[PDB]
């Protein structure tokens, strides 16, 4: 099928995670062809499509999405835009990073940064949980990196990650934050790298500063030091980014209130199963770019070499063929379901040792039951009025409030 529009980037713009949606059923297939973002375009969605987008020896990420992007969320020419043996080399050193026990690390400072935050929150009139949480796992994320961050700078830093996040899907005003962000950001770490280098800043073997500062490549050679800042960069900004699932999740206790007295009385596993849902029902990663590498044919479809592909993500994630009533949140879907890795793929799909697929799953799996823990045993609040609409067309997506909370008290 063919969308003949010449103005589809324009229209990428206005529809958001509902672009390619809207498309794959008004033309009744899992893929279309369209003019996006200054190329020939093939926009798939679908587990099955999943399948193939993370088959290697077909699609490769180098020149895949516009340098806007770089630029911006990910930093030019990170591992992001890499593929083979040189992406695989450094996968494994994020990977190494973002095991269960790091996870679990994590998890715990979260944990006692929640409870901390309660004396405070108490005598606070109101609280955005966003920014709340925006500082708290900036803070975080720092400590455990063992990244040094000064009282004053918490707030500053927190704000050039997210404004770094909140601009790859926009133009205007939006973009040029994250545009500046970026450099800010950038130097900020590279200094650190470099006096790493030289032993002018305690460093501990395992940790992420360390790892990315002696890093060495398939060549026997460390990273330039702004490759290594940007690098770690993509281990700090991801942490903080889950500020947006912490609100979601906070947001579907308020919109579903049946399920809190279900966490309530329930253990790690309705946990677990909330936190999935939250993934799985609302919008965050958009849609992954990737280069068709050589000429195949797949669903009866043939991909020109050099082609670029969009495989959508929120629709896959929503898929009526693998989720019954797909648009509801209902945790208990998730009661006894064996592993798949492409029905769901909020955070990509596949092997992340053997593609691109993120390798911070867990860390934010177990962020979100810990911060969701806290909030339905740690304290009792109010959701005063406010507007809690989350719009589709937005790229990144949030409540408007940011979910306000007041009246807190301890439990
Ligand atoms: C907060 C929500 C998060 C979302 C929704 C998210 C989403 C994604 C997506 C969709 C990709 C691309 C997958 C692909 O290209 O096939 C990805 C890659 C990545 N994410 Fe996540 N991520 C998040 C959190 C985290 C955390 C907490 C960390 C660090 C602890 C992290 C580190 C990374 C890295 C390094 C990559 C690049 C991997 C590669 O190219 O091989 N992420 N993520």
């Amino acid at each position: 099928p063919h969308d003949k529009s010449l103005d589809n980037s324009l229209t990428l713009l206005k529809e958001g995670y509902l672009f390619i949606k809207n498309r794959t059923e008004r033309y009744n297939s899992d893929l279309f062809q369209a003019r996006l973002l200054g190329k020939n375009f093939i926009c798939m969605t679908g587990a099955e499509a999943a399948k193939v987008f993370y088959d290697t020896d077909r699609f490769q990420r180098q020149n895949a999405l516009p340098k806007r992007v770089q630029k911006s969320l990910f930093g030019v020419n990170a591992i992001q835009g890499m593929d083979g043996s040189a992406h695989i080399h450094r996968k494994m050193l994020f990977l190494s990073l973002m095991t269960p026990p790091h996870q679990k690390r994590l998890a715990e400072l979260m944990t006692e940064e929640w409870k901390a935050a309660v004396t405070r929150w108490e005598k606070a009139d109101e609280v955005v949980l966003f920014e709340e949480a925006k500082e708290i796992l900036c803070r975080v994320a720092c400590y455990w990196a063992g990244v040094p961050l000064k009282e004053t700078e918490v707030k500053e830093r927190a704000d050039d990650f997210i404004d770094m996040v909140d601009a790859f899907g926009a133009v205007g005003p939006r973009h040029w934050k994250g545009r500046r962000a970026r450099p800010r950001a950038e130097e900020w770490i590279e200094v650190m790298i470099e006096d790493a280098r030289a032993g002018l800043l305690k460093t501990t073997s395992g940790t992420a500063l360390h790892e990315m500062a002696f890093h060495t490549q398939e060549d026997g050679s460390q990273l330039d030091s702004r490759m290594a800042a940007i690098e770690l960069i993509n281990v700090l900004r991801p942490i903080v980014a889950i500020s947006y699932f912490l609100v979601f999740s906070a947001l579907a206790l308020h919109e579903h209130p049946k399920y809190k007295e279900w966490l309530r009385s329930g253990n790690s596993r309705e946990r677990e199963m909330f936190v999935q849902e939250v993934r799985r029902y609302y919008p965050f990663g958009p849609f992954l770019g990737a280069l068709v590498k050589k000429d195949f044919v797949w669903n009866n479809c043939e991909f020109k070499k050099g082609t670029s592909v969009l495989l959508d993500l929120y629709g896959t994630n929503h898929d009526p063929r693998l989720w019954d009533h797909p648009d509801e949140f209902r945790p208990e879907r998730f009661a006894e379901r064996e592993e798949n890795l492409f029905d769901m793929i909020p955070q990509g799909g596949g092997h992340a040792e053997k593609g691109h697929r993120c390798p911070g799953e867990g860390i934010t799996i177990e962020v979100m039951k810990a911060s969701l823990d806290f909030l339905v045993h740690q304290i009792e609040y109010d959701v005063p009025e406010q507007s809690l609409h989350y719009s589709l067309a937005r790229m990144p997506s949030l409540p408007e409030s940011g979910f306000v909370m007041s009246g807190i008290r301890r439990k």
